[PDB]
């Protein structure tokens, strides 16, 4: 009656893709996401979908901290939410990825997390764990490993300007990135550098994808 | 002991109408509610009565979030509220309605929600899901599916101006609306157009209803 | 392990006055309460204390819906935690009152709640409901019954000015006052008009008393 | 499955330092605290740490009532987390310290608390209760007690002046120290008066330690 994530609610005997309550060990008013019950057997909790253009990703800090959209269309769970899920348990993150040519690649990453030992994770700015790459896309996230989440309204980069002004976008900015799937919706090959939904491991840095789902599941 | 709406109420034994605590999934703290325990077998959980225009509806969107006026009278139960009951389970509403010459009728609706799949319903403007009418007042609310809800400080309708404004209302309006039951408390035939406690399929624009109740029932 | 006020504390086998966690319906993170354990068999919940003018009760609006002051001594509990206590059953309330003469007094009220019915009763200003009266004190709080709460920097009384701010208290008060027991501790007899710890049915309207304590117990 | 704090983790099995979830009576969601589960048996829940100079503690108001820094080094649990840990029980605190010659000392206080009465702690100022001293680094805390806690920006202490400000700190300050160990990381001797991380009954009010740990165990 209580599931933690996904995993708990397929394990439960819920097997259909859809919008299921979980309730995080310290988030336990609960709250509705996206369960993928078919990737690799299932159990996956969606936190972040691009598919069409139709939400607008270009958003401020409260926006990336409190979540947007919709859970069956394009969404941004919330930074407090995805904290609230990943220092529960150990998860591994699935990045599913589309092109305009209906190819297809995905990023499996053994351990993935925000803010894990933050005492107050808004305020350290949602640092990003992750490591242990496998996969067709090619690695794009292992080199944000370690960068607090950067807002066009709030720089917590390593860069003299803001990466998610520049990059038009909202990620965990270095100087600046290898990945922006937060970036805008740009529809394939484009002239302006690095500032749609990029994987650059797979298309380049001049290629908005068309499909992205971010997903987490306890290891 | 932690009844999710009116009908667990009902279920439990109590067959009285009156105010009774209710738990929603993800309001766990609960809130209190009017229930109505004699439509149609009972167990209906009240949002929104107009009765006699002692309570000031032309209210801002801080106030129809959180909810105004008491449940023993007028009142609005907040868009915080509608949102935590509706999400939990498939929800039915039933509208009743009486003139000023003591007619009544009533809209059935089979599906009914606000927010539904939005990961923030406040930023998403608590968008209505509505379905399905049946009744004796005719259909004034499906026009409004998918409309966003609209004050008269923020303005998310399909009209160049603020239809809350113009309408001096709160509702989830398109260009502008068919019904108004938060409108002005204008007592029954009026000259100014469409501004008061309007169910346009059954009184017109211009008939501003002595009485409105509106309510929710698991399906 | 879990109850709702002080008569459950007692019930439970506490028999000592003191702190203690209480956890009502609607506000079930709960919070610690002064409990009396010896009046007219015990298990009063403390809310309001005056005995030494250590305390600044010339409050505004923020500070009496949060509390103020230590349970160990002069406080204000909070409008928020009274309307968390009196909606979640039927008390009543006692006031035990002492003049710098070693006198004493007390004012029962078979009926006491905050707020009652009130879908947001910070907004609704926290309305008095309270009736039947009996004691020693003789009644200056029935002509209060029906008022909203008003502050220096919230006005909902029926005066022309601020009850508040014109006798330097926080009250239900109406135009204006018949008690005020949150008023100055201004210790005895006094030139200025009613605008100390005023009961003006024992002491009159210039006579600021020593000792006062507001209390609640379920019917 | 629900510990109110490190020492029922320790009681439950755990043997192991590090971050645990702790549940105390008046912050159900809960939060992760550092346990040391080593020092005199264990049972440990760390709120403060200085080991490197890596985090600001020179910060307000807020941050000192939220928290900050990270669990696993320097951190601040946050004042309404040691609230809320402290008023579920009597606890003892434990201080170690450390300077830049590798010597080490403590000091243990038999009974620790922050704003154990106060309706609103925040409000009230967060004031520190402490006694029964015994340990090899002196006592540098006891003048401390009955003292709000004071920030840069918010003054609270017996100064004309504001102490943490002048300090460079945040603390329970009087006129104004014999303790700063939320002062600036100063590595050891320093010409500045008192402004580093003191404890001045050990190495006066010109060394800043290398290391400190506040840590508090039920009694
Ligand atoms: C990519 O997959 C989608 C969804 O499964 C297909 O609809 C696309 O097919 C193309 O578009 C449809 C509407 C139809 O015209 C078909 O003949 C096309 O091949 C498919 N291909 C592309 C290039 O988008
Ligand atoms: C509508 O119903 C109400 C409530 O049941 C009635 O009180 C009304 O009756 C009218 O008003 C009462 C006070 C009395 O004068 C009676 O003779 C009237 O018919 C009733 N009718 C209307 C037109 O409001
Ligand atoms: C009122 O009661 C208090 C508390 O029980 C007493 O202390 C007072 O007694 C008076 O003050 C004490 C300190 C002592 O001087 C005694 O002889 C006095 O009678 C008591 N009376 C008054 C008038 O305050
Ligand atoms: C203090 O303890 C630390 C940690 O246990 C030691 O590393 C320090 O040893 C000194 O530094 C190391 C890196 C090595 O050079 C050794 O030979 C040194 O004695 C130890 N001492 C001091 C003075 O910091
Ligand atoms: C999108 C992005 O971050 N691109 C480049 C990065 O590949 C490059 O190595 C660096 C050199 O300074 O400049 C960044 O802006
Ligand atoms: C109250 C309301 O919305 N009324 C009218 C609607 O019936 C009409 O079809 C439309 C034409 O533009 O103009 C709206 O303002
Ligand atoms: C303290 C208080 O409210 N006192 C008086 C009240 O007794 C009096 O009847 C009234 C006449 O207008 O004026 C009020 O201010
Ligand atoms: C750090 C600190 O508080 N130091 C001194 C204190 O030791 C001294 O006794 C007092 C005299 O006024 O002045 C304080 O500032
Ligand atoms: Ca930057
Ligand atoms: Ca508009
Ligand atoms: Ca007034
Ligand atoms: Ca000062």
């Amino acid at each position: 009656s209580r599931p933690r994530d996904c995993l708990d609610v397929l394990l439960s005997g819920q097997q259909d893709d859809g919008v299921y309550s979980v309730f995080p060990t310290h988030y336990p008013a609960g709250f509705q996401v996206y369960c993928d019950m078919r990737t690799d057997g299932g159990g996956w909790t969606v936190f972040q979908r691009r598919e069409d253009g139709s939400v607008n990703f270009f958003r401020g800090w409260d926006a990336y901290r409190d979540g947007f959209g919709r859970l069956t269309g394009e969404h941004w769970l919330g930074l407090k939410r995805i904290h609230a899920l990943t220092t529960q348990a150990a998860y591994e993150l699935h990045v599913d990825l589309e092109d305009f040519e209906n190819g297809t690649a995905y990023a499996r990453y053994g351990s993935f997390g925000v803010g894990l030992f933050s005492v107050d994770p808004e305020e350290d700015g949602y640092p990003l764990t992750v490591a242990d790459y496998s996969g067709t896309a090619g690695d794009s996230l292992l080199k944000h490993s370690g960068m607090r989440f950067t807002t066009k309204d709030r720089d917590s980069d390593h860069s003299e300007n803001n990466c998610a002004a520049f990059y038009r976008g909202a990620w965990w900015y270095r100087n600046c990135h290898t990945s922006n799937l937060n970036g805008q919706y740009l529809r394939g090959a484009h002239a302006s550098y690095a500032d749609g939904v990029e994987w650059s491991s797979w298309t380049g840095w001049q290629y908005s994808l068309k499909f992205s789902e971010m997903k987490i599941r306890p290891v």
